[PDB]
């Protein structure tokens, strides 16, 4: 991988393993997000940012500051096959003082087209006292250096679902996946559940018949609470809908507090 | 990756990733091997094996036979870190009738010094009636074409730790983690339970205190009976000793071994 001429986006190729895809031999959505955590990563290093996990900034170092993901919302038109190459563009974006945004382009490295797209929303937070906080001067600067200053959306569209609302799911579900907890491979460098499980564990609770006659077109996913290595949560999901739509609840067993809400849609295959 | 110069055996670079490593920023035993399975596969594909997940051959299609796992071994001397290079070379052997062996040897792709090894042991099965056979002559004459007909072994010595039989762990157990289940990210493309996830679940009842002072040097699996998609697994662990342990997997309800093993570890 490298960044790219102007040095305001990063791109790398991946090749589809065989431990990566599903039932069809192409990418699973978990397979994509992580490939997605991987470029950005790379990204980060690239650009000078800390290689402890925690990919800060020297003014967040200093200030005891960490970025928390907010939403994830991922749009595929074609998942690669096994042995297939995908390259992934990637960049970042300040949002003034309300967060940060990282985008996402996925092409096939044969044909050249663009098969998927996906963008990310973060916000400040103290990792001391888990409050959030707005983005500072000395942080927009830091921005500046490696971000397009024009605007670059991966979703330009007018009122995009990348943006929109996401209601509460009430009782009862139509569908449950009930003490799900998160084992040591759940985890990242800093013992903190890995974004990506989240997506799994929402997909735990569409009906298994949905996945053998559908295929997932688009997800959109919030991050409100992160579980611990100690938790166990359960994920609900109803049907609010050729397309089947889904709205998603994941809360922890224990007492039911929120840790995520999302949406996703599906296309009869 | 590619086949060697004698097309006997299989070599494939893999850089690590960021969600590949553990605590220490080097990659976890499971991130291992699910490198050591990938490999395999495009060795597999590289001599003319099926390509639908199940990787069998002319022969064994004819037959409705597939290979199951009967044993892991792994033995770390270090852990690739994060951004490493790490070069694995595979290649596969017949064991007359009885299976076939799987082996690998890991390498740091920097400086050529060799970083860990492995071998895996497989039995045929109809994969319809689920039982166990012998190896026929016509699978072991395909095997001929592709395999070092001198025996080349990862560990070679007489009675090594890699052969040695595994007791099963007695009631009460010193720990445990109940409960196990996998979700569609543990299955294969053939909707079975991946291999690596039992190396998973049998480390998650290893307490946090002996990841956290020690590396993993030893680890030692074996598959006895699938868990599927709706089972639901306890892990127990029973201290026998570097620190030693023996691992019990069985199913949640009526107690079904599924695995046996034992790791070793030593302190960092
Ligand atoms: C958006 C958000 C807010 C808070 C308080 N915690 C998160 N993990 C994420
Ligand atoms: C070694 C072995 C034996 C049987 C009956 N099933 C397995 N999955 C593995």
């Amino acid at each position: 991988g490298s960044l790219t001429e102007d040095g305001l986006s990063y791109k790398e190729k991946f090749v589809v393993r065989s431990y990566e895809v599903g039932s069809n031999k192409t990418a699973t959505v978990e397979t994509i997000a992580n490939l997605l955590q991987e470029v950005g990563c790379n990204h980060a290093q690239s650009v000078g940012f800390s290689t402890d996990g925690f990919a800060t900034t020297t003014t967040m170092r200093k200030l005891h500051l960490i970025w928390v993901t907010a939403r994830m919302h991922i749009e595929i038109y074609k998942y690669p096959a096994w042995g297939d190459v995908v390259e992934i563009e990637t960049w970042c974006q300040s949002e003034g003082r309300i967060g940060t945004r990282r985008d996402w382009i996925l092409k096939d490295s044969v044909t050249g087209e663009v098969t998927g797209r996906a963008t990310s929303k973060w916000v400040m937070m103290n990792q001391d006292t888990r409050r959030l906080q707005k983005v500072s001067d000395d942080v927009r600067d830091e921005y500046l250096v490696f971000c397009p200053q024009e605007p670059r959306l991966a979703f330009p569209e007018e009122n995009n679902r990348s943006l929109k609302k996401i209601p509460k799911l009430e009782d009862p579900a139509q569908y449950s996946m009930i003490g799900l907890k998160p084992r040591r491979a759940d985890l990242d460098m800093n013992q903190h559940v890995n974004n990506v499980t989240y997506i799994g564990w929402v997909l735990e609770s569409i009906p298994q018949e949905i996945v053998d006659t559908h295929e997932l077109q688009v997800i959109t996913l919030d991050y409100r609470r992160e579980c611990q290595q100690d938790d166990v949560v359960d994920s609900l999901t109803t049907t609010t809908s050729n397309d089947s739509q889904f709205l998603h609840l994941l809360r922890l067993s224990g007492d039911g507090q929120e840790i995520n809400r999302g949406t996703t849609l599906w296309r009869k295959k």
